[PDB]
């Protein structure tokens, strides 16, 4: 029974695996990085910036969209200000833009002002996507605005991925506890190692023909290709893009060294009652986004040249990994 | 035979596992933390403070009982003083209180003075609960005072859990070597990793319908829910509650930093011949108990919201874990 | 299918294994270190110096060849200078010498000038040997100069080892990501732990009767015998021979301590567009090559005395390993 | 075949395992520590001091024999001096004493002078006991002096344990690479994790009814009981007894802290050609042997009280271990 299967499951993280080099015809410089998330949304690079207050505002989204990616404007501000941020991205060349929403009372009026501004996709940003309140809210958003692409999360199982897709989600966001600034593992004793989480969820998504977002735990370009090869359609970066000038955080100095503050959306500072699930820290100033993305995509291109993956579909469906010890 | 099975067993600790997020209807703020340990004892929070000289005296027990928990008054004092501590807790609003006893000569007269004072539960606090001296003493206490709830330990196997319940114990205390201040693993080469110890013992307890106490190795709130989900009815905390003002230890200062001394009951200082099995250290001053318990229970509530565990019975019987590497 | 086998493979590195001591008749001082790589090439010690700009030039190759080994002159210089280096080794007593080549336009004219000078073996030094450009180039070199021994790489699978041997390679170079100065694992998320890589490739080579070069990740003499016992015919050392005086790097001083610069062939400095796959560092000055090789071969001789391996063929075919945790 | 079984074996070290607490009738203070090694040799404690130049001379052997143990006088001195050391131990109350011998020319004359002095047991101290030179020497010693107990080693497999017992050894010494001061794993790439080495060898010894010596890798009292429970009849300590005043090393001071030098018998200093397999270091002054042995045996007694092992035979044959991660 359920008592007997308590400890049956085994899971993997990024550090547990490596990609096996395979037959290659295509050079890194020529591989296809493009990915179709929904019928209306398609990106040139499989990178989305995080719906965080130390990561994405109009500046991040504009720079992300220019490099061939996407940006999710965070919900930790006024309803009026979030609507104003969406307009700025659209007026900057008719670029793709995303915004975050909750499950509370303010959601219904927040969702209308974001769509009005010209948003392409709405993100139901929750700590626990497999909740009754989330399921109902997913149904409501798609019944009110069926023309706007809906992203729902966060989840870490096939069952949770099934339910959200059945409720009305176009894209499911995968990630329970892998984030650099996350303490959910330590505070709630909950989590599913990201490589397995992506794999179990992508196994379900393949049965619906829908997209999954590999969200959190990415430290380097090598973790981008690992996340994508495990089944992820696109990656969500928080820590790697919070040091760039384009992030809302103000540039500071400490002992002649430049730093930008990066905090979790569940840390004391961001929440300004729930017990904190995130921490507040400091990350080194990286400079222009363009340089960070060029370094990260160069690593992904290199790995796709190693695996012989001409596009992301060939990486997601054919690339093989090997398991190793510490 | 026994030679062939020498190395067959595999065991898990807290760091080896994480709880899998499941379908949730209930919010963390509304989950039930209450647990029925025996017919006479029932707590509002599944937390019991340790029967230690740097952890529990009347002050700890009173603060623990007020927050919805329990406190075990240590036996490392005079027979008269231990009886006086029990009276103080009862006179503080008719609160639930526990006390520790050994297997020596002084036990018989110590047990009578504690019951007289108004104690609810007697704890046979031993290093090795699967001893002949403990088995006999469990039978004697229940034959002399059958009206008082008996807790016996410590054990780490189903066989040891079976024997104590058969001898006369109401609740079995699980923990051989997991304690932060414990050196039994290093000194005696003995121990059973706590997650497996709780699981093997709770597998036995389910066949008797009796309660198990997950004792030791808890570092954070995440380890509380892990211990409970593995089969534990309630958790015993030593290290996490020794820094609070309510603990008997005197507040000291070192390099402008406040500290409270926390030592094992088998360290040189506490024993004041047996070879030491515990160490003497220093832990940072945490402040009021109320704040520590609010932080710890908030983490448990959060995890129960993740696993969709409306109460502790649904956590103990249905919650699933995943295994992961370091 | 391919989705189901994504995470089936398990691989081992040097630290995961140790050699089992077996029946011994021969003393370390008397064991045979000689190995036949091709019909024309045979070494007295199974050590080859790396085709790197901080490891091998004529000085290294001469010292290596005198000790009974080989040296691969790097391609990170002018076509004229590389041809001049080969002549110096041949004029130093008619010693065995090797040189590196790519897959670009300059290769065709570079290969002719190296053979003219009197080179014994040509090395197609690539990051990814299982590429179309490498396969074609392997065929071309053997069709133009069939009299010169051809080494091709780098690879990490049996399939890649099969293809190169079928294309025209005499010796296959094994190593994708194990190098001390390598960041391919971190940047590209690609690699195969060296012990398994050598084993899977040597399993294939045994079906062709051809030689494999265990390239990279060797930190000590113990890793030399492990690499050879896993199937390797000879070892390629970069880090262990870059500190010696014979290496092209200029001797420097920092805080009264002597150091020699050692960098990857895929680091920013060596490449002077591709994203860097290697790093630039500093290694302690080791002194004369002779002393380093005497220490390393003494360790291999000792291990061959432990395993009872009278020669390298008895080590490669009969030596057994044990797996262990960290 | 042999190629296919290359990586089949899995081995365990001390840190991988812990002893499972079992039914106990006996108290630690009353457990039997005595062990019969041969017909003529029997000790009160299962501890033997190492045949090392920084561990045992007459002073160590006398103190060891008084506490109920044994001491092995090292062979790294003059033939005359080693004979003089044996006499001193015998004149100190007719105590049990052991001495070390090699496989070289000086052995034949060294063995005669040691027996003359009144030695009880001769130890063929080798790095690799599964050598032809050792096998022949084992036969010769038992054919010349059959009245003296013969100890032979070092080995790490059942096959090597079989051969030495068949050649004429009474006791087989188990340990290839576990020693604190050992670098054989790093230098020769050879070794068998000590827990498995003891187990595979003791499995063989049980088929001959002969004794095995668990030699090396013991850091604490917990590793003593683990070594014995895995199959070892007695333990050999080097590092744990080199800090005591009784060890031949001279007491020194560094930054107001007392230290005693402890080096491997295969380090540069002791060897004063073979490549070094051991290192030279410094260990904190421990004081009187009596205090060190009382702390170590108190830990073993405690563990025997946990496992319910009334004697060493019940520990060796019935005690069960559990495996755990790092
Ligand atoms: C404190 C705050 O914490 C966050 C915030 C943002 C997050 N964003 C992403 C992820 C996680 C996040 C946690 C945790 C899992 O990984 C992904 C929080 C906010 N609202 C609900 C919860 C909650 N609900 C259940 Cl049920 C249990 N606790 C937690
Ligand atoms: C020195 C002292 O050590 C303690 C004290 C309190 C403990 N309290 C809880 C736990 C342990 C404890 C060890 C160890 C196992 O984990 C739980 C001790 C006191 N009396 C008996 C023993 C003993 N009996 C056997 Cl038999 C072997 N040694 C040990
Ligand atoms: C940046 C540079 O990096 C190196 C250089 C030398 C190497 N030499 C040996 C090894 C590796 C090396 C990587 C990596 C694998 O381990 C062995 C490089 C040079 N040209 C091609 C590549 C490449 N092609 C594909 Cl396809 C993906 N990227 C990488
Ligand atoms: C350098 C010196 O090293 C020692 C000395 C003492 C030891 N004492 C115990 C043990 C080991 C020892 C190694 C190593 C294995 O663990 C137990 C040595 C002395 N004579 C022979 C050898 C040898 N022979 C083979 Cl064949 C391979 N090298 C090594
Ligand atoms: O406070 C928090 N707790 C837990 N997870 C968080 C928190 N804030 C954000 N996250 C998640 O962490 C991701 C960032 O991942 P990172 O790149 O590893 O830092 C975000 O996209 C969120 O899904
Ligand atoms: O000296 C000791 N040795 C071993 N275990 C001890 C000792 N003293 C107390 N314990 C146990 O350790 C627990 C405390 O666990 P902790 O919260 O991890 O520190 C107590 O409740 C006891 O069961
Ligand atoms: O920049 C680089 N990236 C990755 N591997 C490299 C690079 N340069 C050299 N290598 C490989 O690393 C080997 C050196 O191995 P080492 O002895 O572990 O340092 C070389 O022989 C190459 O095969
Ligand atoms: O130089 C050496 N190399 C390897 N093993 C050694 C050396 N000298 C002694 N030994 C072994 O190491 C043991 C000491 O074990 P320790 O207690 O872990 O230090 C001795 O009894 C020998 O068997």
């Amino acid at each position: 029974g359920s008592w007997e299967s308590k400890f049956a499951k085994e899971s993997l993280t990024f550090d547990d695996v490596l990609l096996i080099p395979a037959q290659s015809d295509i050079l890194p410089k020529d591989v296809d990085l493009s990915v179709q998330l929904s019928d209306k949304v398609k990106l040139n690079i499989p990178v989305i910036s995080a719906g965080m207050d130390t990561v994405t505002e109009s500046k991040m989204a504009i720079a992300m969209a220019r490099q061939g990616g996407l940006g999710v404007i965070h919900k930790n501000m006024g309803v009026e200000e979030q609507a104003d941020e969406v307009q700025k991205v659209k007026r900057s060349g008719g670029l793709l833009v995303a915004a975050a929403i909750g499950i509370s009372k303010d959601t219904d009026i927040r969702a209308q002002k974001l769509v009005e501004a010209g948003v392409d996709v709405l993100v139901i940003d929750t700590a626990h996507g497999h909740s009754k309140g989330v399921i109902d809210q997913v149904k409501h958003i798609k019944k009110t605005y069926p023309e706007i692409t809906l992203v729902a999360g966060n989840v870490a199982t096939a069952e949770a991925t099934k339910d959200l897709f059945e409720a009305g989600a176009d894209i499911v966001k995968v990630g329970i506890g892998p984030g650099s600034i996350c303490t959910t593992r330590v505070v709630a004793g909950v989590g599913v190692p990201q490589i397995t989480a992506i794999y179990d969820c992508a196994t379900e998504a393949r049965k619906h023909g829908k997209a999954i977002i590999a969200d959190g735990g990415i430290k380097f370009s090598g973790d981008i290709i690992k996340a994508l090869a495990a089944g992820g359609h696109a990656v969500m970066l928080g820590s790697l893009l919070a040091g760039t000038e384009e992030s809302p955080g103000a540039t500071e100095i400490f002992q002649g060294r430049q730093y930008k503050v990066y905090r979790g959306m569940g840390s004391l500072g961001a929440m300004e009652k729930f017990v904190p699930e995130g921490i507040e820290g400091r990350t080194a100033y990286k400079g222009a986004l363009q340089d960070t993305i060029y370094q990260l995509m160069g690593g992904v291109r290199a790995g796709m040249g190693y695996t012989g993956s001409h596009d992301l579909r060939e990486l997601r469906e054919e690339a093989q990994f090997t398991r190793m010890g510490p």
